RNA sequence: UCUUAACCCACUCGUCUUGAAACACGGACCAAGGAGUCUAGCAAAUGUGCAAGUGUAUAUGAUUCUUUAAACAUUUUACGCA
RNA sequence: CAUAUUUGGUAGGACCCGAGAGGCUUUGAACUAAGCGUGAUGAGAUUGAAGUCAGACGAAAGUCUGAUGGAGGAUCGAGUUGAUACUGACGUGCAAAUCGUUCAUUUCAAUCACGUUUAGGGGCGAAAGACUAAUCGAAAAGCCUAUUAGCUGGUUAUUUUCGAAAGAUCUCUCAGGAUCGCUGGAGUUGAUUAAUAUAAUUUUACCAGGUAGAGAUAAUGAUUAGAGGACAGGGCCUUGACCUAUUCUCAAACUCCCAAUAGGUAAAAAGGGCGAAAUAACUCAAUUUGUAUUUCACUCAUAUUAAAUAAAAUAACUCCAAGUGGGCCAUUUUUGGUAAGCAGAACUGGCGAUGAGGGAUGCUCCUAACGCUUGGAUAAGGUGCCUAAAUAUUCGCUCAUGAGAUCCC
RNA sequence: ACAUCUCCCUAGUGCAGAUCUUGGUGGAAGUAGCAACUAUUCAAAUGAGAACUUUGAAGACUGAAGUGGAGAAGGGUUUCUUGUCAACUGUGAUUGAACAAGAGUUAGCCGCUCCUAAGGGAUAGCUGAAAAGUGUUUAAAGGGGUCCCCGUCUCAAAAGGGAAACAGGUUGAUAUUCCUGUGCCAAUAGUAUUAUGAGUUAGAUGGUAACAUAUAUAUAAAUGAACUCCUUUACAUAGGCUUUACACUCGGGGUGCGUUUUCUUUGCACUUUACCUUUAUAACAAACCUUGGAAUCAAUUUACUUGGAGAAGAGGUUCGUUGAACU
RNA sequence: GGCUUUGUGCUUUGCUACUCUUAAUACUUGUAUGAGCGUACCAACAACCGCAUCAGGUCUCCAAGGUUAACAGCCUCUGGUUAAAUAGAAAAAAGUAGGUAAGGGAAGUCGGCAAAAUAGAUCCGUAACUUCGGGAAAAGGAUUGGCUCUGAGGACAUUAUGUUAACUCAGAACUGAAACGGACAAGGGGAAUCCGACUGUUUAAUUAAAACAUAGCAUUGUGAAAAGCCACAACUGGUAUUAACACAAUGUGAUUUCUGCCCAGUGCUUUGAAUGUCAACUUGAUGAAAUUCAAUCAAGCGCAGGUAAACGGCGGGAGUAACUAUGACUCUCUUAAGGUAGCCAAAUGCCUCGUCAUCUAAUUAGUGACGCGCAUGAAUGGAUUAACGAGAUUCCCACUGUCCCUACUUGCUAUCUAGCGAAACCACAGCCAAGGGAACGGGCUUGGCAAAAUCAGCGGGGAAAGAAGACCCUGUUGAGCUUUACUCUAGUCUGGCUUUGUGAAACGACUUAAGAGGUGCUACUUUUAAAGUUGUUUUACUUAUCCAUUUAUAGGGAUGAAUUUCCCAAUAUGGAGACAUAGCCAGGUGGGGAGUUUGACUGGGGCGGUACAUCUGUUAAAUAUUAACGCAGAUGUCCAAAGACAAGCUCAAAGAGAACAGAAAUCUCUUGUAGACUAAAAGGGGAAAAGCUUGUUUGAUUUCUAUUUUCAGAACAAGUAGAAAACGUGAAAGCGUGGCCUAUCGAUCCUUUAUAUUUGCAAAAUGACGUAAAUUACUUACUACUGUGCAUAUAGAGGUGUCUGAAAAGUUACCACAGGGAUAACUGGCUUGUGGCUGCCAAGCGCUCCUAGCGACGUAGCUUUUUGAUCCUUCGAUGUCGGCUCUUCCUAUCAUUGGGACGCAGAAGUCUCAAAGUGUCGGAUUGUUCACCCGCUAAUAGGGAACGUGAGCUGGGUUUAGACCGUCGUGAGACAGGUUAG
């Protein structure tokens, strides 16, 4: 045989990302102890967007404390942000749109975004299009506060992790039927060689394994082990259950 | 000697092949080069020397020191095989 | 024992040449692939989405209609890029894919450059096992390497001598190998005394047979008929079976009997006779009862002979080694198959490896096997001419509007 | 230079053959052939010799997606002059990109050169026997100020970014480069003289406004440090509209040339004008400002746009095009 | 601020054209202005790459007039050129690029291929059908020149009048060989089916599509640095400048419409205080130690569920409706469930050219149907579709030299000349007929015959050339691909041990006591101790460790700017944590990856068989030998008796008797040569027995030869004759070393247990200071039989049936190589079964009548016009079907001529002879020989020529590689199955 396609594309060859003309990281301000014991204003100068990215950024100033100077960081907007609008960060911050606060201080049932994957991590978690969690329960001791992600995951993470309030902008985007192959060639030129991925049962057996026979059978259990060798590994990994859901 | 004659005879050589003149294969022609060897260890044969022994091994010696890179010698009682 | 040379075995390139491969380390993305970065490039027409304005009709709700407008992986399309078809031209080219004509592509999933990335079981692949520098179902370079080969081809002066096998047995064995056979050399033995050993032979003794043959009334398996009789079926008669004498045909897988041919043993001196004596741990009452052995005798044909016949020692015997292990043809016997120049045998002889003469001709039929020559007389075979010998002799037969002419043919 | 048969050791020792190896050579045969791309002719010159050298006269073709100008890759003296004809120039040949001899490429302003990108190579480390694999990832390493502040390095575009030149002439062959003229650009240390404008008894003014102002040979300087904050550099595609330039055309006058029996108040050529001078002004699409106070909506583009967050109107001002327009 | 100075760069006193700023100049300070490289020419029309002055390839910009929509095509000015590896002369064939054709109009051919028709504008007109957007340039029409006019469309300035520019539109006359998009560019159209929705992409040089991509539908995994998935040797990366509207892995493939059933099997996955099995370690027990044993809470598999838009799959019967029929309905076996919506002789129906319509003139074609469907069917997607197509296919119109049926013509070649000038190829060569021969000869033999030198053509032959046939077969040569072939192995999962520290709690097991249940001072079963010993599960701490973070920038509680609400007020930080992780062991998973195997015989190979080890009879040719996928068979055992010996008896059958066996396994007498019986298997042998019955028994023993069978005269195996022992039986001789005889089976290495007064474990020893003496001791003799464990030697047994003994599956139409006519598919050849053709006979038929015509039941030939049988020829290549074209030969005569016979009235017509002189057609359908129709006809005969005819063509079919559906195959793939493209 040949090492297969999703092989080749971990090589890190024409497979690493075009990032040519995404505008930088667009992680959150770090947490430090001025967000932490106190809190930072700051004003939202631009929204701006980017090709990798299915979320706008947001362009906020905010003032050197250590230093002279106004300094510009690039935050995640969330739907209802906008120019001129003043945004506030910290746990003495208070409750509003956009705002950047402890999940630990959160309202049960709000509304929030760009959740750290554990503290001090930026915005990892909640971060795509018209995402959002929600708050739905804070410990007794307040140690421990409790979130729901949009996989439906329950979640217990520290009350000092951060979060932004409200969702994140553009909501709606994957709902607009997509037209045609151009329309599909365009998305994936400023993501990565992802597209098309090409079927494994056409390919001579050389490559995928579902590959061979002329009658174009499969002939062999498409329902593959966890521990499955990563050249055999193509089907459907693990499966619980499969078929469509009828009841 | 060469040269035609005429009478009688005379089928492409090599080849693998039961069987090739073959409708089997190689060969346009000529020249030069071009293929059972050498070493190791074993055997019988025959020659040759010695004999219940045999083979001087490694090595030492010399008026050995164009030849001499072998030839010569074995202390003024190793080893092989039988 | 040493040594010289040889041949054979065996390791090596091992008689010389011949693969597809397998491994190691490097090198290529100027072609080509996909991506990236920086740039360029795409005549001209056609259609005419939304939005906009206007008009008409409509009691109304509303509906139409005309402009504007300039959308679209929209339309036609030079070009650019390709390369559908003419299975066009070309097909020892202009060319290791050209040329002509046709056709598809042209503002986008567009095309082109330049720069850039990923390298060999590796890349890259809108996937064809595609592409990766005329190279790809595993590149190119060099090395391991003179890889390996029961398989193919080739394998060099002369004369002379002896001269085969194509059966067998075992073999992951049927294109091979090994070991037997058959071959050559080398030696020894004993042969020279017209005989003894000896002999693909007969003689006389002596055997072994169940094939050819022959049989059904001998048995076995068959198998066709009537006749003569003392239980049965049918309707005391008929039909049967059954008995008895008969009767027809049978087998190479049946045998009462039974060949020819082919085959075995036999024909005396290292032995045999008839005797005595010895020896024993066998035997037997019986250490001479037998046995066997031994020592002594006496004596068996043989001047040629223990029946013939024999360029019967050119025999034996031992060694070392070779080639060969696919066979094929004929008569007679013969199995399978409709048959076969088919498949398979038996005995012998050939051919193969071997030819001269005949069979017109011809690998195998017939005659006959060969140093070089001269002469002779023949063989097979012929004798009108081709074509050497008789238009011979002698008795028959034969006329053919497709006569007929010699084994294998 | 050659033999040894008198004897004997030794050998890479005897060829017809391997689609043998290497080299030469025939028959095939003066044959296959010298078949894309419209066409050449006449006379002359040269020279020993001319269908295919040169000149002239005809006829024609390429037909501005050119057999035309310029350039890149790549080639590398092929250029160019003078000779020249052994081989080559698949026919001829005096020809030639062939051969021999020489000559020829000149830059402050044109490129590279400078910068970063997609990228490559290293440092810091850490792995790996080493070879190498990586690239801030446990850093006591480069720069700027007056002890502080920044802070991995380096190569990578001859079509991205980027400081500055044009016109006419000239040689056998180069020219934005030589030459002549006009200019432009980056610089241009220290101290001392001098002139130029400012300010003074330490830092100008105008304009309600948007904003303007140093015209000295020369539009030169309009207080300013640390530390900061901005902006140019600097960007897709499509569609129309509009402005200029170059190009193209028509008509008049002026010069010369052409047709001209007949007809033609005719056909043709020429009628040229650069950068540079904060180019000076004018012009115009926009932007901005004062006044003004709009519905009965108005102003208004091919297109729809705009307006109490102030339109029309009225009066200005600026930017940008442009580049002697217009007193 | 400038000038001056004390005091301490600083400060007080005193003074006031000064302080800035450009440019020029002088003087000093290394020499105080201009670095370095490139710059020719070509850019293919000869300079670059293509081995080369190669018609190929090779990047960018500049862009004139007329015509016109136009930078197209066509001609022209500026600029360029008139050279292309030759010239001349002739003008036929033949070639090639072209033209043109009467009448017909696809009737030729697989195919309308080719060619032509069509095409521009303006004006009209435009359907089925549709997702209402299209279809659409639909279809179908008309017009178009030239000339002379008419009408419409601006800009300026005088108050309705002037001056003045571009051009485009519309209308009317006249005019002409009715001609005008006058060259030029430029669509053929319609009716339908099948497939794919679409734009897109692809086999560089035989492949543009029905394949791929695609939007849409759907699935799976994954919440994060201890995650998914993938890459790396290692450290580490990539996805990731990421974040579930995501990332990754897949499947189906627009719209419209639906997507049934089944979890057994194989997968994937989930639960487990009931659970079977399952390793290293550890723990315990045992032994003197080595050892040997137990025991334990791994994953895993198993059990039990979930899962079919996971892989996949979708039977058979019965019983049953007032006729026959079918069987809704009921029951059933099997299996997991047994084909639902649909759908069809389809690119899918073997049979098949299925049946019915219709289309035609004739329909293996087309279409619509039908549908017990060899073998349709529901995301393996079924059904339907407008738009769309260099798609596959049928038909109709238009058009036509495709064709009837060819003819004429132009260019360029050919041709000839001058000059130049190759190559492939070549045993030797070159006339035939027949024979034989390697069964097809250019040379051979016998015949025909046979006369230079040449010039032009052509493809009959040279089994012409290419090049160690890619077919096929063979190799203990390969390679690619696959699996539940064998053997591994990366990855991965899981356990142990270490790195790896510090504490706490809870829980089980084990030991002893007391109660309860049961048994014979003693022992068993069960409940409670909480005491001891021991294992586990939860947890706190952080120093190991791991991660994150930032310019390491705040001790702790209450669309301006920030620089020289309130109190006390002038481990760098989080997170996880001794678990991770990493290391080392260990089990599992593991075609992802690796290496390798994939017999032989064989009337080709494969399938099939076993003739591969054996035994009988026969073939077998009267000793012996002897084979074939010869024939008739048999074998892999069974037997404490069916072995051994003795003794006694006589069987099968027949008749006659006895209420039961005449007639489910009996009783008696008589007759009874074996007709019974002897385990099986067939043949031999066997009657006071080798049969049957009975008694007593175990020799079915230990040791050893000579040997015989097969045979090399080796083995093994099977035998024979004895011998040394000990016995058994009869006891009496005798007989017994398995089976009445011919058949009933296995080396070495390895394993295992027997056996020994025999041995070894390498400097020594292990019974034993045994037995004696001696004892001032390191005493001295004398002893036949001496540790665990391992090793032997000998003897059996465990097994090799591909049977003188490899640890071994598939596949290649993607393939490579070595060989093969020792071996298939092709001609030829032998043979001629089979096919085809002719006979003879005489029972019948033929009204009567064997024979006018026939001819059964039989029997004899001929042929190679069928197919076999075959494997002699050719495998370092004889080109594998059909058609076309084109010629020749045969006769077995279909017609035509002359006749004979007749069941011949005439007319027809039939059988037939001499006869090959002469002829033997147009089409429909087919890939097709063949076939099957329709029509004409004089009849539309049959055959040969290497299955006549590929350097004659054609390339439609069989038969390379792409692709498709069905069946079959887990799979790769297969399919003398269909289909499209080559």
């Amino acid at each position: 045989g040949r090492v297969i396609r999703g092989q080749r594309k971990g090589r890190g060859s024409i497979f690493k990302s075009h990032n040519h003309h995404r505008k930088g990281a667009a992680k959150l301000r770090h947490l430090d102890y001025c967000e932490k014991k106190g809190y930072i204003k700051g004003l939202v100068k631009d929204i701006i967007h980017d090709p990798g990215r299915g979320a706008p950024l947001a362009k906020v100033i905010f003032k050197r404390t250590e230093k002279y100077g106004k300094k510009e960081e690039l935050i995640i907007a969330s739907e209802g942000m906008f120019t001129g609008q003043y945004i506030s960060c910290g746990t003495k911050a208070p409750l509003s749109v956009g705002n950047i606060l402890p999940i630990g201080k959160m309202p049960e049932g709000t509304l929030i975004c760009n959740l750290e994957h554990r503290t001090g991590n930026r915005g990892t978690l909640v971060k795509a299009s018209g995402c959002y969690a929600t708050v739905v329960g804070q410990s007794e001791d307040g140690k421990k506060t409790k979130v729901r992600l949009p996989s439906g995951a329950k979640k217990t993470i520290d009350a000092k992790a951060r979060a932004m309030v409200g969702v994140v902008g553009a909501g709606g985007r994957i709902d607009k039927p997509i037209l045609k192959a151009g329309v599909a060639h365009h998305k994936y030129r400023v993501k990565r060689n992802c597209w098309p991925k090409v079927r494994g049962v056409a390919m001579n057996p050389v490559e995928h394994p579902h590959g061979g026979g002329n009658h174009q059978h499969i002939g062999h259990p498409s329902t593959v082990s966890r521990s499955a060798p990563a050249g055999q590994k193509v089907g459907l990994i693990a499966a619980r259950r499969t078929g469509l859901l009828r009841g």
